């Protein structure tokens, strides 16, 4: 849909930038119970009650990409990726969690052999320690990052980031210790529809005896208290003058949704709630101020020491982006109460405008609206406002859908080029932000692979290559998948 001169081209970007792929253990890899792995968070949540998985389906498979390690290696390097995001899935490395359960020599492995394989095929490896798979071992002894005690899970991450920097730091130059934690937090703690499936008495999901005003905020500050103490390990021990330690957030674009002031305070209260959340505490050291004033004590506070250790605590950022929404007022009065726990902006995130039509062309799921502006917009926030760090774009994408009802050929799913089109602009999008002085230093495709999406289960192809499971999880080159090698190899 682009016109030839505004496709982006490799040369538009400085020859240190940075694509790839991306992908999450658990989406992934498969071999969930093999050569002593231990049992998941999610393991438990898809096979004690699979009527919360949209298609009744699960990850015990996924994309076999612990068995087909080579061939997703193979398709990077094909395309001419200059990088791979993946995570390390715990209970892999440490089946029971703890430093007493002891590490696992065979996952070690794996990873050992996943990463010597892309170093030698000349792609960079970005590790993510957690993709949201808590050794189910840690989630029955304490809750996992629900820890009430703010020290045991912190303990135990650190000493999972720990394993992790000691037998592939040597390697690896760049960590994630986290990644998509508002979403992590408030669709598993708050709605409830991810693992392990908790929220408030009354809403619809698997165990509704949480609290989904004050359970995600509890989990929350688990993972800044958990990031700020392994990145105080790395520093100490592991960091070297080339390598680098951060976080991913998961981001929505905020756009006021009319004229009027109010919505322009609603977009800052959204923008705060959504990036500012977890982005906040590891730059000054505390939750965005907005946030204090509206969840209050829901909101736990930072001791004095914790906060010296989250100032500060990252050498460059990830950000996922997909969309954006309008942010519309709602005033404090008696009429309106909070019932989750991003109800706490005081704004509705609306799909459509004023004049109702979206806020750009809907991408085919439920959620996906293309929106490039808004990755503009969060570019030069974290420019002006935040410091101008170094930032990654670490997923970016749509998911076609393909269901039992509607099922999607393999010619129109292979033919992506709604996908094409929506990476091409994005990809533009960033070339226009480093003019304008962003400090973006690249950008990862989410899904290297069709995948397990979590509730949506295999309803949703994210890839850029296709992933034929009746077969036995071929993989074949999309469209998008061969124009980003033609554009890395031009
Ligand atoms: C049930 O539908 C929803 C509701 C809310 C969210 C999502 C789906 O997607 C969430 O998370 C993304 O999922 C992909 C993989 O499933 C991750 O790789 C990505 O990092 C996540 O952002 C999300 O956006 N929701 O809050």
């Amino acid at each position: 849909m682009l016109s030839p001169s505004e496709i982006p081209q490799r040369d538009w970007f400085p020859s240190d930038f940075t694509f790839g792929a991306a992908t999450s253990a658990y989406q992934i890899e498969g071999a969930w119970n093999e050569d002593g792995k231990g049992e998941s968070n999610w393991d438990h949540f898809c096979h004690n009650h699979p009527e919360r998985i949209l298609d009744g389906s699960n990850s015990d498979i996924g994309a076999n990409s612990y068995h087909m390690y080579k061939t997703d290696v193979r398709l990077l390097k094909e395309m001419g990726m200059d990088a791979y995001r993946f995570s390390i899935s715990w209970p892999r490395i440490l089946p029971k969690g703890t430093k007493e359960g002891g590490i696992n020599p065979d996952g070690i492995k794996y990873y050992r052999n996943l990463i010597n394989l892309l170093l030698e095929n000349g792609i960079e490896p970005y590790v993510t320690i957690f993709h949201w798979d808590v050794p189910q071992a840690l989630e029955e002894k304490y809750g996992g990052f629900l820890d009430k005690s703010h020290k045991s899970i912190v303990e135990d991450y650190t000493y999972f980031a720990k394993v992790c920097f000691d037998n592939f730091g040597d390697k690896v130059k760049n960590w994630l210790t986290f990644n998509d934690p508002q979403t992590f937090t408030s669709v598993s703690y708050g709605t409830g529809v991810f693992a392990p499936g908790r929220c408030s008495p009354g809403l619809d999901c698997a165990y509704p005896t949480g609290n989904s005003l004050v359970e995600p905020y509890t989990a929350g500050h688990n993972i800044l208290l958990a990031h700020a103490e392994a990145v105080d390990l790395y520093n100490k021990h592991y960091k070297r003058d080339d390598t680098r330690i951060g976080l991913a957030f998961d981001v929505m674009g905020r756009v006021p949704y009319g004229t009027s002031f109010l919505d322009k305070q609603a977009e800052e209260r959204s923008w705060d709630i959504n990036l500012g959340w977890f982005l906040e505490p590891v730059v000054r050291g505390d939750y965005p101020f907005s946030m204090r004033s509206l969840a209050r004590e829901r909101l736990p506070f930072f001791k004095d020491e914790q906060k010296e250790k989250l100032a500060g605590s990252y050498n460059m950022l990830g950000l996922n982006y997909y969309t954006s929404r309008f942010s519309k007022n709602i005033d404090i009065s008696p009429n309106y109460s909070p019932v989750l726990n991003t109800d706490d902006a005081y704004a509705s995130q609306e799909v459509n405008g004023p004049d109702g039509k979206p806020i750009g062309p809907p991408m085919g799921n439920p959620w996906i609206y293309m929106y490039p502006e808004g990755l503009k917009d969060l570019l030069m926030i974290m420019k002006n406002k935040y410091g101008n760090p170094p930032i990654y774009i670490t997923e970016n994408g749509i998911g076609d859908v393909d269901t039992k009802e509607t099922p999607l050929p393999m010619e129109a799913a292979l033919n992506d080029y709604k996908r094409l089109d929506y990476i091409q602009r994005h990809i533009a999008t960033l070339k226009e932000s480093i003019d304008l002085g962003s400090n973006v230093q690249g950008y990862f495709a989410w899904s290297l692979l069709d995948n397990f999406e979590w509730f949506a289960g295999f309803t949703e192809r994210y890839g850029i290559v296709y992933v034929d499971r009746n077969n036995n999880c071929t993989r074949y080159m999309k469209e998008s998948a061969k124009w980003l090698k033609e554009f890395n190899t031009a």
